[PDB]
């Protein structure tokens, strides 16, 4: 599923991300835009052999099991395919664990380079 901007903002809010660990909703929408273009089915391979999955591009090195990342962990205790569902619950729950791990949203390189320090509220402006 390819979300619309305001549609995703609403789903993220219902699932508890607005000001989760101090990050307003616009931060999460901006992050999803540049990680996945709002597409739940986005995948991208990393040079180390891991893969990033879903609307927030969660990495199989640490967070989910895809059966093809040797020496990896599965800290969210899910198959990586669950992060590709049209239902974003698994992605959101795993993202909350990531953002609580000490580096905040700097765990997402696209957030650090394209969202951090910008007017991220613009990503939710106009939304009901
Ligand atoms: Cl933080």
């Amino acid at each position: 599923k390819v979300f619309g901007r305001c549609e995703l903002a609403a789903a993220m809010k219902r699932h508890g991300l607005d000001n989760y660990r101090g990050y307003s909703l616009g931060n999460w929408v901006c992050a999803a835009k540049f990680e996945s273009n709002f597409n739940t089915q986005a995948t991208n391979r990393n040079t180390d052999g891991s893969t990033d999955y879903g609307i927030l591009q969660i990495n199989s090195r640490w967070w989910c099991n895809d059966g093809r990342t040797p020496g990896s962990r599965n800290l969210c205790n899910i198959p990586c395919s669950a992060l590709l569902s049209s239902d974003i619950t698994a992605s959101v729950n795993c993202a909350k664990k990531i953002v609580s791990d000490g580096n905040g949203m700097n765990a997402w390189v696209a957030w650090r380079n394209r969202c951090k320090g910008t007017d991220v509220q613009a990503w939710i402006r106009g939304c009901r």
